[PDB]
């Protein structure tokens, strides 16, 4: 098991507007996008790219500004679907073969090749990537080895090095590492410690850091962090406290604090912030409220405003948003969408 | 036809993969120095300046390959094209060396979507020649190329969201000019097109939020002047509009945390002055305001990992001075020491 999954995909788009992409009654997937490049803008509303999927969709930029989603379909292949242009419409759903355990995990190495992570029908890690820049054809699959019991998610290192994470059989977070950009070469798997109960959630910091939160045994959140960029040793594991009852979501601001996000106890929208600049303290938990059914999703928008996606009790998507001196009610985006995660 | 332009930036700027600024400029001696903040803050202490070495006859331009590694562009004392890199991430340099070809203004540079860094520089022959690496972020680079055109400022390349490059430089008679990629990556090119104009700075170029291109250059009647790329992307820019000031350098144009533009440029009595979007990235823009200061070259304006906009320029002492945005105001103008010149190779 693993800590109430965001519900989710989103992406600042090209153009500036904000993106969601979810898992309807149907099984397809829809989508949902701002008018205008402006917090508080007004939405299109959901419509079907249809499918049928088996795992959250995820979306993810080409180098070229085409939006592409990929998830698991009913075969337990990997299938995506992309944008032609990039205010242009939909490919046809097109699969990539493969039998996965997992959601995808999605990030573009330094030579613009998109690379695709996901767990296989033996418990290791898989992947397969573009052979030339945003674009098929794709490589076959390969494997990385482990025995992993998460979703996996990537995240490219200040000197282009893809590093993946992931909760292994003894419940430790483990990670293992490209060993130079764009290459096939990867490490050993290396043990990170730490008993761990959501996702791992991955970031990199303005001084060029790898820093990953995940909810503990405890279920507090905690985080841990490279201590040089791009390189070991990383600190011990530390507590931001907190009792969560989903997944956490994490943003940097404009100014790159970061700022983390998740439901509480009391299923309201809980979060935490640094304090001063990028390297300052972390506050006290406060609440946003609502009432919410998924963990939260957020993403800096382009007025440099985070902004907050989270099922609610009508499983609607609600949405809350920083203003100058707060954050703005919950509002509908209507919907109706549905955890589809691979694994929960 | 135009043989001048605006006083040009004193220093290359850059924001390290680790998040910190570190600027390039050319030292008495002809070589390349470099200063770097210290920590990733706005108002760290800086390195001072050291040597990279080489003898350059253009200014030194300084860009991050896609695996973090700092790589510097100067035309040398042989007018080839020369280079210097970091051997790794943020640490140690390379020796200087040649990718040849003959060249007659400062290079400029931007990154394929593919990784390949692509280098754009008036030739010989007038026209705007280029040469790319062959593969990501790395060596062996490709056989030099003519894009055509007669080319009479320095050129300016920065990419579309769409990820085709687009380069702008003054025509011969005087209009801005451009042209561009047909496709990411690509060695296919549009015919050159003119956004007439008169302009009498290099031009300036930005990517707008929401994905545009924007143009920033002095008019013929000393005020800033800019043009865009409109949202439906369909042929057709604005057409040019003032932002008024009477300006004595080339600008600099920079977006502040929320994305609004702010431009920067040297005044009539040799202060900075700056104008700026309010309220939002499509927003409109302010009057002119000083930031004082007596200034012996055009600004130049970085936004640092706190979020706030920097800005240095050369000082009546030679030496790179830096003011920077407060909560409040701006910063009193501090100085980071050295002696730079300005070696551009078009002035
Ligand atoms: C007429 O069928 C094609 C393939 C469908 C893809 C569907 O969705 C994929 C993700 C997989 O789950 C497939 O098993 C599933 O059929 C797709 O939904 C449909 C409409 O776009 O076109
Ligand atoms: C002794 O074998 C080493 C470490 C293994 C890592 C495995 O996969 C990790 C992710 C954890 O689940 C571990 O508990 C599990 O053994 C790994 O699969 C193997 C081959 O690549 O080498
Ligand atoms: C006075 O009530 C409004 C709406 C509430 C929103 C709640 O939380 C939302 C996310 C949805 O789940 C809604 O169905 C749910 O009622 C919200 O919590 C409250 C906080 O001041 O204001
Ligand atoms: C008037 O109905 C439209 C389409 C609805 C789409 C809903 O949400 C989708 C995500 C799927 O779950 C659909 O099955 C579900 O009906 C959506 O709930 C509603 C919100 O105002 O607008
Ligand atoms: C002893 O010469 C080598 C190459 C030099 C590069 C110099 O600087 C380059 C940029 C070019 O102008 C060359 O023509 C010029 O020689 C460079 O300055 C020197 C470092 O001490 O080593
Ligand atoms: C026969 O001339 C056309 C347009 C030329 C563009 C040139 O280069 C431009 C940048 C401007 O300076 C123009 O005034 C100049 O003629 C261009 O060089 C030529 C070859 O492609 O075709
Ligand atoms: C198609 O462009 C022309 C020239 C423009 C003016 C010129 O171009 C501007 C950029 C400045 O340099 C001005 O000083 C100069 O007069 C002028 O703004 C415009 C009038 O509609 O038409
Ligand atoms: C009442 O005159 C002021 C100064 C003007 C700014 C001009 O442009 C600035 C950039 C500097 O060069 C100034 O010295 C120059 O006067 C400014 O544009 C004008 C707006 O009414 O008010
Ligand atoms: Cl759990
Ligand atoms: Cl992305
Ligand atoms: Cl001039
Ligand atoms: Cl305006
Ligand atoms: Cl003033
Ligand atoms: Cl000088
Ligand atoms: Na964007
Ligand atoms: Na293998
Ligand atoms: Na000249």
């Amino acid at each position: 098991t693993i800590a109430l999954s965001e519900i989710v995909s989103v992406v600042n788009t090209s153009d500036g507007r904000l993106e969601v992409f979810g898992v309807g009654t149907d099984k397809a997937v829809w989508h949902n996008r701002q008018m205008a490049p402006h917090t508080g803008s007004p939405w299109s509303g959901w419509s079907s790219l249809k499918g049928q999927v088996t795992s959250k969709p995820v979306v993810y930029i080409n180098t070229d500004g085409r939006l592409e989603v990929f998830a698991r379909g009913t075969d337990n292949a990997l299938w995506h679907i992309w944008q032609t242009a990039t205010n242009a419409g939909w490919s046809n759903w097109q699969s990539l073969g493969g039998v996965i355990t997992s959601n995808p995990a999605i990030y573009a190495n330094t030579d613009g090749r998109l690379e695709v992570f996901a767990r296989g029908a033996d418990n290791a890690l898989w992947h397969i990537s573009q052979t030339t820049a945003h674009s098929g054809p794709w490589s076959s699959w390969a494997s990385l080895n482990g025995v992993i019991t998460s979703n996996p998610t990537v995240h490219i290192n200040s000197d282009g090095r893809l590093e993946v994470f992931a909760r292994g059989t003894d419940n430790a977070l483990w990670h293992i590492w490209q060993t130079a950009p764009d290459s096939n070469l990867w490490s050993s798997w290396e043990s990170l410690n730490g008993i761990i109960t959501s996702d791992p959630v991955v970031i990199d910091t303005a001084d060029g850091r790898l820093e990953v939160f995940a909810r503990g045994a405890d279920n507090a959140l905690w985080h841990i962090w490279q201590t040089i960029s791009h390189s070991g040793p990383w600190s011990g594991w530390q507590s931001l406290n907190g009792v969560i009852t989903s997944a956490p979501a994490v943003a940097k601001n404009c100014d790159n604090r970061l700022e983390a996000f998740a439901r509480g106890t009391d299923n309201a929208l809980w979060h935490t912030w640094q304090t001063v600049s990028h390297s300052g303290p972390w506050s006290s938990w406060q609440s946003l409220n609502g009432v919410i059914t998924s963990a939260p999703t957020a993403v800096r928008d382009a007025d440099g405003r985070l902004e907050v996606f989270a099922r609610g009790t009508d499983n609607a998507l609600w949405l809350t948003w920083q203003t100058a001196s707060s954050w703005s009610p919950w509002i509908s985006l209507g919907g109706v969408l549905i955890d589809a995660s691979a694994i929960k």
